Formats: structure tokens, sequence, C-alpha cells
């Protein structure tokens, strides 16, 4: 089949959905790869590098979309991409539908087959394609939090790890999953006092073991959450129920009680945000004021470190890309229950139950379109 | 005596040279404290907080300078402050004269007694007043380096500590002193691969012990330095001979061989900078391009975290402030050889030998004006 | 000469001032060793073990004191021992005179040569004979603090290191010296949140390095001390100016603001105690209430672990014992400036300056009785 | 339904089975909560705090028992509570029936529905309601062991972590589960030399990884066990087969070979004890001599740190409490196989197989009374 990779068009989205090695593996298996010129330049993969690997370098975005049977993107389609979505085409990318009705509508109306990176889930309930992006996001969250805590950035003017004799930043991380563990670890590495909350005690028990008590763990009860946030120089929001709109855990009213110049980073923004006052920002304009605090809500965080994130992503996605290309979406999903869990849309039907309940929209069973 | 503390006027300089507790201790010992209104507002010390402690809150900068017997600043005097410097007044602040002729000339022409925070040196050769600022600078260097390595900041687009399976940033720190140790430690905390160079093997042996080999140490030979730099995603410049103009260790020619998008942070900028292509920058305009790299050269780095740095600084300086105010500069310097080593100017005479050799200007013996 | 070691008679004092190996080394050098029967039974050194090594096992305490030229004790003489002190005898033991007038008076009236373990001081200002006892005391402080924080002991009923999800004990250690470093280290080992204060920034910088920021360090300003204490579940008092009465750093008024059931351990009790409400307690009756808190003030803490402390002590003291016995106090002190600094009393003369100022009693120069 | 929480009456039992937040969540779901006055005072939850949350504060224990449909306790019923057990009432608490026939008899004769915290078991075989109590018990075991090792407590008089130059305590932990891992970790934190034995090599492999070899691991063969114990200053007994009477692993005969003053802490005492010579003690009288050793056998260890343990417990139990209250025991157990595994007694029938074999008493299948 034809596998197409367009240039990413989201704000400051420098990643790409495939690397030369993946292009070379596709063409070894007798597949046709088409790639928009420049598509990899943000990740420092040239058109030449792609050409060498076996790719057909095309001049226009509209051509890739129209030709490609399997389409590989990093981010969700945006407004100007809605007109590109076809029928009988397989879209494989991050989707975050629970967070956007306007996007979900487009995939349904065009009737395209779509599977979502972020809902591919292995038997043990782990999400192996979101994982490395959560990894990148958690780590960015800490340094980005550190940076915006500088007075010069409008923030409070506390240094992350203090210096001997002078107290370090107080960091609160909500969620002990991949993103939250990774944020806590970097922030702790910067010398910050870190507290992680979660409703899953096992997650905290893991964190208690790994850092031998150096990262504080609190059960995410209303009482403990409120107290932590009221105290925090920096709050990082990192919760998730797989493929569901984030719950609202930090109210605007709570934010009014916070230290002036506190920074809040809502990693969960891509799935709705878990702060009441969050709204999607972009790398160009990353922050906005709420009360006396600074909010940071970039939905494509990994985008600023494409050398790292492009390879982190594609290391994980390729085995799944190969199976789609080799066997087609129906057979691939039939042979892989983890791939199947990612099925989002097919011919005007929404195949995720969770996303159907969050949007208030008709759900149809996945196993029903797999026979 | 009268002890005056003006508002800082350097770019984004949010620090102050005294805190309430210091004001309170001065007034217990029967001293008169005068403070420019707003002088502490950047460090979140109100005029009221200062009032409460025993300070006379004055409306203008020109009055403090004119009244104050002992004058306490954080940074060196700048152009618009040159007209404030008097005779028979003691100036106590960061000076960095080896790096500025125009500043040094002003102190000599005004005929003012000046001691420099950064050349106060104990018996073991440590600089206990520079120390905490080096601590803050080192730690800022790492996070600031992390931030500017993001593609969105023009940098290379590598994440500091990578993510599992994908290589972390390569960080090279030149100098194993206070700043460099602290830079290495935060950088290493962020998951970066860190290499520290120094011409003092002892310093590296300390670093090798503390992190049990996790921070790489290389003897700063021409060979090892050039190889480290050529390989680095981020170079942090942190060298010092006490009170002397920095040596030029990284040539512009070397920088041309570096990875495009590499960031270079010259902590040593305040003492001339140890990169050949360095020039003083500010928090407003922190970075300039040199070849295909990005340079960061802020001479007052600690300014962005006054909540941390103001207290770090004043924790250290007060015991010395008290001795100056209690006994006057001549007796204080006679009783404290560590205070003495800070003597810079008195009545048109330059009293530091090193600063005299770096500027090519007449040196006069300190012990000669102390009798 | 004759070297005598009495049984310790202080409350629960299970230590002894010599071990078999030390007895054996004394007798090799042609010295006569006399030891009160049972003197080592608390440290599990039998009369037989002592016999075997070369000691004359004597039946009574009064005989040892009367015969012995050099007398080796662990603790200071107590009331019933005051009648034992002779002229021309060298007493070598812990003294803590700055804290007891009635003890100091006894040494002056008896006219005895006395050197104090705890004021023997090397060139770098370290106290190598107090050191290991501070080590034992610091480590005891943490576990003893842990134990008395249990509700069943009257304390607050918080567990030292919490458990995942639930906050650990908040421990505040005042002083970053030997005792305080060791207290902080064990406490932190137990999972407690530890904060160390000190007026010597260097000491905190060492602590910040060693535990890589995991033990919090605060500069011991009035502001920071009061805030730490008000917050602490357990405060450990560990300050010292060599051989001087402890300064009073925690007032009774402050203690009234503390969490009910907080425990306070004043390691410094032996030198006066650094808590205002402290008074010497014993192992039998270790704790008294002050306000809604519980105080622990045992002046001979190491006594409860003689198997550890006896050898810790004697490991350190022997080289000094040998020099005393070999050359006599006058020649030994002339050849060792570190031994010299321990001189306390000789023939009715108080030879420590600091102890003279704390007691308000006539001081006489050490070097004057060494010629 | 009515959910009742009596005051705990066991020796020094300061915990409570519910906290305000849990009371508030129950009353939100339309349930009636009754709480014996004073029931929470040991955990510092006032009657007022409970009232505010929505609880009906009742004066007497007999009323709660009689009214409550779901009854929440921390510990097992004791002699004076046997007369309180009703029919058609759900008891939810720690039970430890394999260890007490007299208790098991009462639940059977009264015919009460009972589920046990300690046998609630998730699919992966983990016991999530015992877990946090094992956590608390392990950590207490180490400090309690440290304390009783002091000479003054009758113990051997070795300090846990020694001091430089002098050997630390030798600690042997039998069982690498939750309690044993937590004991080893605290003891290691105190500087003790720790050895953990287990018949499950994976458990030891986990411990070998976490502490990177610093905690010694030995396969719990007869040979290795004997040798460790013979050498130990402190032995902590921490084994378990879920809901079964502990195996006897340390014979009285072995104890005769041990160092005099050695302390043995049998955490497993609540399930019979794994030391041959153990017998239930209480916080009032915690220890008894066996041979030349000191045994410590408190069955309600977590009781002395109720601030920690009450919240540790209820954090875990509440989700299960809510399900019982919402749906009743039959439906709740039907929807939750982990809840179901806790079923102990119903209408005169013993529903645990393990407890039936240990007691030698008729077992009846759980699934049989769930239809
Ligand atoms: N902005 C960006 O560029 C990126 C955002 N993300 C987002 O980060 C979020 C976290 O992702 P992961 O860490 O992989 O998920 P995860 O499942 O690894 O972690 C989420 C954790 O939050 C906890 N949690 C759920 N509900 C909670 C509540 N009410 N209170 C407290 N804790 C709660 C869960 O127990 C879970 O462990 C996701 O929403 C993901 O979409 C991920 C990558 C990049
Ligand atoms: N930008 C800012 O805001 C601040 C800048 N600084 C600057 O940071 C610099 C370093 O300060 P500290 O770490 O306190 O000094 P330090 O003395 O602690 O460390 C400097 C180290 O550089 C080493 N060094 C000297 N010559 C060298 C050579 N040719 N090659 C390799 N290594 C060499 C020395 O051996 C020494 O260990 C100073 O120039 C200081 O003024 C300090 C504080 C703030
Ligand atoms: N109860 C017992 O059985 C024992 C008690 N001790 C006592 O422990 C105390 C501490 O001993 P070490 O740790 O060896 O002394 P050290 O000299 O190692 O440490 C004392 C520390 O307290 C600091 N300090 C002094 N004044 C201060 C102030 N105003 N505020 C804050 N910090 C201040 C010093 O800078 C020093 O670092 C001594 O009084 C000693 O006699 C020692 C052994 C046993
Ligand atoms: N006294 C108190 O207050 C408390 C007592 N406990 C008791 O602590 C005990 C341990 O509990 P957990 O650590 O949660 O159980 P666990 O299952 O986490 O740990 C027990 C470990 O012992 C090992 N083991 C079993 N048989 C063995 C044998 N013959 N030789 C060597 N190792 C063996 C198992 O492999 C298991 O890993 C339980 O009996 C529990 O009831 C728990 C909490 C409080």
């Amino acid at each position: 089949m034809r596998v197409g990779i367009p240039t990413e068009t989201k704000n400051n989205e420098f990643r790409v959905a495939i690397t030369p090695a993946g292009v070379a593996e596709l063409t070894r298996r007798g597949h046709e790869v088409l790639i928009q010129a420049g598509a990899g330049e943000g990740s420092a993969i040239t058109d030449a590098d792609f050409k060498a690997a076996g790719a057909q370098l095309v001049g226009t975005a509209d051509q890739v979309w129209a030709d490609a049977d399997l389409l590989l993107k990093v981010k969700e389609p945006i407004a100007a991409e809605y007109g590109r979505l076809r029928h009988g085409q397989i879209l494989f990318t991050f989707l975050h539908l629970a967070a956007s009705r306007a996007c979900t509508d487009a995939l349904l109306d065009s009737g395209t087959t779509s599977i979502a990176y972020e809902t591919v889930q292995t038997a043990d309930g782990a999400l192996p394609l979101l994982a490395p992006m959560s990894e990148v996001a958690g780590r960015l969250a800490a340094q980005v939090g550190a940076y915006h805590l500088m007075r010069t950035q409008g923030g409070r003017g506390v240094l992350m790890g203090g210096v001997p004799g002078v107290e370090p930043a107080d960091v609160v991380v909500i969620g002990a999953g991949t993103a939250g563990y990774n944020a806590a670890r970097i922030a702790n590495g910067m010398g910050a006092t870190v507290t992680v909350l979660d409703i899953n005690i096992d997650k905290l028990r893991q964190l208690d073991a790994e850092f031998c008590g150096r990262i504080h763990t609190r059960y995410s009860s209303a009482y403990e959450l409120e107290g932590a946030v009221k105290r925090a120089d920096l709050v990082i929001g990192a919760v998730l129920v797989p493929g569901a709109k984030a719950p609202k855990l930090v109210s605007n009213s709570l934010v009014a009680h916070m230290k002036p110049g506190a920074v809040l980073v809502d990693i969960a923004i891509n799935q709705g945000g878990c702060f009441e006052g969050s709204r999607p920002t972009t790398y160009d304009h990353p922050t906005f004021a709420v009360h006396d605090t600074l909010f940071y809500c970039v939905a494509n965080m990994p985008a600023s470190v494409p050398k790292t994130s492009t390879y982190a992503l594609t290391n994980a996605t390729m085995p799944y890309v190969l199976e789609l290309a080799d066997h087609g979406w129906r057979a691939a999903c039939r042979s892989n229950p983890a791939l199947a869990k990612g099925l989002s849309t097919h011919e005007g039907a929404l195949l995720s139950e969770r996303v159907a309940t969050d949007l208030g929209v008709p759900f149809t069973e996945p196993a029903s379109v797999l026979a």
C-alpha cells in the first residue's frame, strides 16, 4: 500500500511521523512511501535523507492525503486539514477526540478509518504509544515550570532547588503516571521539594520506593490536594483516564488562594485540561494569567524537542505501522487487541465508548465493524 | 553611622542589599538606616516591612547616596550612578572591575572607599560572599541552558535528559568551582550527560567522589577541552581566578565546529567572559547568535530569583556589614584579613593587585592605606 | 605510672574508660593499671578479660582514686566522687564545667590536674575526642525522637517516615556539626523530612552536597528558626561553641506555639542545653512535659549503647592516654597543642578562658602553668 | 443504610475506622452514619469534626452495634464485644481468625456477616487493605527494635548504625513482603547491616535491585536462616501466607544460641507469630524474656501512630466501604472478586478455606452463599 506522511502544520509542530529507518523498512516490505517535502526538516531529517531511504518526495500536502492509503501524522487534523480527510483511508495519529467535538465531527463526516496513538493499549492497560510522549511532556513540564518561575518571566522569582540555607521551590504534581512520574523526577533532580498526589495508592508506593521517600506522596483526597496546591510554587497537572476528557481537579477558586507568581502547568490540556481555568495555548503564546498565577497549557509540548521526541515516538509506533501497512486495518486490529483499542472512527461511526460518553454522542461497538 | 540602600537600577535587577532582619540588627546596634522607597519591592520586601524593622524610607536615590556613610548595593554602579559616588563614603557591593575600565575609573575619580563582595576571601582562599551567587548562577545556568535548547527558542531541539532509548543532552561545564559544580549538579539532575573540566585535579576528584563517577571529569588540556566542546549540546562557562579578568578558553573558531543549535552559557561573563565571542547581555535580551550557536551572557543572573538570591546574598554579607558599620572600614579591615582582601579603591588609589594587572593601571599596596 | 579506671557511677552509665587492648598497651610500656572490679561489666568486658590484659583488679573505688597517678573516667565526677579528688593526680575525662559550677569548684578545691576530653582540639578546630560521642548522640537522638513520637509514649503519634500517601514526621535539627549531621542523617534514613539550621553556611553547604538536597538546609536566622520549630514534630538541639555553655535558642514561649505531642531532644544538655526549658534528665526518667510538648534531656546519651560507645570513645582517647602516661601531663601538653587545649584545672587554677567567662570566675593562662 | 463506627477498645488502640472525609462521602450518597463519642479522639479527630462531616454522635457503644447495618472497626472484636455481634449485620474490620478460635467461634455463633480487611485480595494476589498496615508495622519494627537494643531497655546495648570505626547492628528480616521490605528499608536507613530471607527468590531479586545490593538477600533455607539468626542483634519476623496461621520458623532452641540481649520483633504475631516462643503482648507490656533474649509481640503495632495509620488505613478501605454501603454485602461481593475474597462468616458458616484448615473446622464454599 501507499503510506503518506505530510508536514505537520500545528503551531510549532517540529516532529514527523516517520524516520528514514522506518521508510527503509516499509520499502523493504514492498510498500510505497510518499512524503511532503520539508516534512522532516523540523526534526533535522532532510528531503535527501528521506529520498535515500526509499521515499517518493512530493511537493504538496493535498497530494499525500489523496494518494496515501495509510496516513501517518503526529498530531490531530486541524481546521485546514479537515478538507483532506478521505473515505477508505487509514489515519494513524494522536487524536484527543474527548477534547474536541469539531475534530471528531470531521472524522465522522468524512467517514475515514481512524485509529489513535493515544488509545492503543496493551493487555496490562499500559498505553505504549502515548508513553514516550508523556515521558517527554513530564520532563519538559519541570524545566518549563523552572523557567517560568523566574521573576523575569512574570513568575514568583524562586529558584527550583534553592541554594544551601534558602528554601527550594515547592512542586506539586497531580498524577503518578508516566507524565507525572517524569515531571517529579526532573523537578526533584533540580532540587525542588516534590509532592505527588494520586488516587491509586500503588502508583505512590512505586514512587516511594524508587526515590526512597525523597519524593513525597499524598493520597489525592480533597483535603490533601487543596493543601498541597495552596502551598505550591509550581503545580503540574498530569492525570488521565485512558482516552477520556480530563477531570477538573483544581478549581479557579482554589487558584485564587495560591501564592502570587505561582506557575501551573497543565500537561493534561490535550485531553481537556485538569485545571478549571486552562485553555489550549501554543508555543508562541504559552502562558496566560489566571488570578495572580501563570498558567501554561501547550497541547503539543514534545514539539519543541523533536530530536528527542520524533525518535521517542517512532521507536514506539513503527511496529504498529508495519502491521497496518502489511495487513490492512481490519486484519491488523483482528490480530492485535492492543491495536484494536485505538479504533476511533470508521465510515461515520464512533468506535470508542469513553469518547462517546464524554462528547454525548452515539457509540457503536468496535467488534461490530471487525467482522 | 548611616547605612543607605538604594533601589537597584541595573537591567531587571530585582535584588536588594539588605532585608528587614538586617535593618533590625543595624538599628539595635545604634545605626541609622536609610532605604529608597521601592528598593525591596522586587524581592517582595515592602516599604512597610522595611519601616517596621527600623528603616527611614526616603523618596529619592540621590538622597541615600548623599547621606549614607556606608552604602550597600548588590550590583556595581552604572553610568547614571557615577554622579552619585562621594568622598569619605564606603561602598560595599559587587564590583567586577577587572571587566570594566569605565566603572573602575569612576571609583578612582570620585575618591570613594570601596570594598567588593567578590574579592572578600577567607584563609582557605574561598570567596564566601561570591559563593552563594555562584551557587544561584550555576543552578540557573542548567535550567536556562535546558530552556534555550528547545527548538522553539532557536536552539537544537534536544531534551536535557532524553527519554528511555533516546540520547540525553551532552553538557560540558568548564570549571569545577562553585558555579560549575552547581551547574553540573542540576544538569545531571535533569538527566543530561555532564562533563566537567578544570585545571585543578583536586576539584575533579571531589566531583568524582560526590556523584560516584556519574559526572564525568576531564583534565582541561587543550585536547580534552576542544573535544568536549565540539561534542556538546550545551557548554557552561564557569572559570575564575579571584577578582581577575576571565581567561579566553573557547575561541570563536572552535564555536564554528559546534553542532548547530548548541547553546553556550558564559557564567563568567561578569568577569569578562571566558568565551571569545561573549559580550554582556541582559534578561530582556539574553541571547545573541555566534556562528550557528546561541550565546547566553547575563552578568546578573541571580536577579531573576530575588526570593532565593536576596536571602542567599544577605545571609552571607551581614556579618561583614555589621563589622563595617560598627567599627568603620579602616578598623574593620584591620581586624578581618578576609574583609581586607576586598579593598578595591580609596581616595584615587586602586588597591587590588590583580585588577591593576588586568587593566594595566597603577597598583598601590592595600596595607599602605591601612596605617 | 599508675593508671586507674573506676567503675562509672552516673545514672545508667554503662561505659568504661579503657578496654583490654588499652590495658595491654599500657603494661607493654611499663605502666601499672588498676581497675575497679565490675568497672567494665556494663560494656561486657569481664574482670577476667581485664585481668588477662595485665590489669590489677581492685575491690574498691576509693583505692583506685588514691593509688592512680593518671585517672581515666568517662563522665565528670559526681557528688559522691568529690571526696575522691586528690593533689598531684591527673584526671582525664568528660568534664562539661561551663554547665556545672559545683563540679568546677570541686576540681579547684581538691587542687587536681585535670584535662577534659571535650576540649582537646586539633589545629583545624575539630574536637576528636568529643566527636565520636557526638556521633553516637546524634544517631540516638533520631531513634529516641522516633520512639517518643509514638502516641503510647505520650507524643504526637506520627510515624517518622510516614507511609506512601501519608505525610512523614517533620524533623528540625539545630546545628550542622557532628551531632546534628548524624541526627539528620539517621532521621532522614527513617524517612522523616529533615531541616538543618546553622549559623555557619559552610556546614549547610556540606550537608547540601552530601545528601544532594534531600536534607533541607536553612540559615539559622531568628525568622527561619522560629518557623521551623513551630512546624516540627521533632526538634533536636545540637549546637556548640567548644567548651562553652550552650546558647538558648528555643524559648519556652516558642515551645507554647508548637504542635501538641511534639518531642524535643536537647543533645546540648550536657553543656547547659540550648532549649530554655531544658534541665538534666536521666535514662530512668528521660522526659518531662513543657507546655504541650515532651522534652528529652539525657546528658550521658551514649551510655545506653556501651558496646558501640565504649569502643568509639577509647579508639579516640588511647593515643592521648599513652602520651599522658608515658611523659606526664606537663611534657605531654608541651608536645601536643591539641592535648594542651584540654587543660581545665591545676592546683586551684581554672585554665580554660571560655569556661571562666561562662561561670564568671577567675581565668588563668594555660601557658603560664606549662613552664 | 446505617454505618456505625464504635470506639476501639483493644489495648492502646488509638485508630478509628473512618475519617470526616469518609463520613461526608457516605452522607452524600444518602447513608446514615453513627459514631460513638470519643471514637476518633485517639487519632485527633474530635466529636465536633465528625459532627461537621454529617455524623450522628451517639453516647454508647451498645447503640452503634445495635443500630448499624454496616459496622466499621479497625481491630477484631474482643471478649466484651462478643455480646454485641448481631444477625443481618455486616462487620468490616481486621479479623485474624486463623490466630483465634475464641473469636472465630463468636462470629459463627452470632451468625453475623463478616468480611476481613486482611483477606481482601486483588487479582494479582496483593492484599491492598493489609498493605498499608504492613507498611506501618515494618517501619515501626525497625525503630522499636532500635530502641529495645539499648542497654537501658534490657537489650544488648549496640547502636543501630554503629559509628565510624565501630560495627553497626546486625539485623535479620524474615520475609520480603510489605512488612519485611519496610522494616529492612528503615533499618538500613538507620545504618544497620540488614539481611532479608524469603522462600520467594523474586522478592529478594526486587530487594537486590532497589537498594543495589546494600540490603543482603539470602534464600530462606534452614541453613541460611539458622546462621543469620545466630548472628543477629535484631530479628524481625515478617512472613505470611494470606489469611493463614504463620509458620513457626524460629524455634526456642535456636533462640538459646543467640547473642544475649538480642531483640526479636514478631510482626507476624497477629496471625499466630512466626517465632515458636511468641505470645500476644500489648503496648503497655510490649516485651518478655525468652532465654537471654527480648521478644516484642504487639498485635496492634500501627496503633501507636494513629495520625499516620488511621489515614493510611482509611485511604485504602473507603472505596470498599462505599461499595458495601451502596449495594449491600451480597451485590458488592458479586461485583468485586477482591471484596469477595474477604468473606469470613455468614449465618454460622466459615467461608475462608485457609482459616478452616488452620483451625480444623468445617469450611463452606464462598460462592455457595453468593447466589
Ligand atoms: N501536552 C502534551 O504535550 C502531552 C500531554 N500528555 C497528557 O498527559 C496526561 C497524563 O498522561 P500519562 O501520565 O501517560 O497517563 P497515566 O495513566 O500514565 O497517568 C495518569 C495518572 O493520573 C491518575 N489520576 C486519574 N484520575 C485522578 C484524580 N481524580 N486525582 C488524582 N489522580 C488521578 C491516574 O491514577 C494515573 O496514574 C494525559 O492526559 C496525556 O494526554 C501526554 C503527553 C504529552
Ligand atoms: N553571571 C552571574 O550572574 C554570575 C557570575 N559568576 C561568575 O562565575 C565565575 C565562576 O565563579 P565561582 O564558581 O565562584 O569561582 P570558583 O573559584 O568557585 O570556580 C572557578 C573554577 O574555574 C577554574 N579555572 C580557572 N582557570 C581555568 C582554566 N584556564 N581552565 C579550566 N578551569 C579553570 C578554577 O580552578 C576554579 O575551580 C566567576 O567569574 C564569577 O564572577 C558568579 C556569580 C554570578
Ligand atoms: N547528651 C550527650 O550525651 C551528648 C551531648 N553532646 C553535645 O552535643 C552538642 C553538639 O556537639 P557537636 O555536634 O560535636 O559540636 P559541633 O561543633 O560538631 O557542632 C555544633 C554546631 O552548632 C553550631 N552553632 C553554634 N552556635 C549556634 C547558633 N547560635 N545557632 C545555630 N547554630 C549554632 C555550630 O556552628 C556547630 O556547627 C555539644 O553541646 C555536645 O557537648 C555531645 C555528645 C553527647
Ligand atoms: N503486628 C501488627 O501490628 C501487624 C502485623 N502484620 C503482619 O505482618 C505479616 C507480614 O505481612 P505482609 O508483609 O503484608 O505479607 P506479605 O505477603 O507482603 O509478606 C510475607 C512474605 O513472607 C514470605 N514467606 C512466607 N513463608 C515463608 C517461609 N516459610 N520462610 C521465609 N519466608 C516466607 C512470603 O514469600 C511473603 O513475601 C502478616 O502476618 C501480617 O498479618 C501486618 C501489619 C501489622
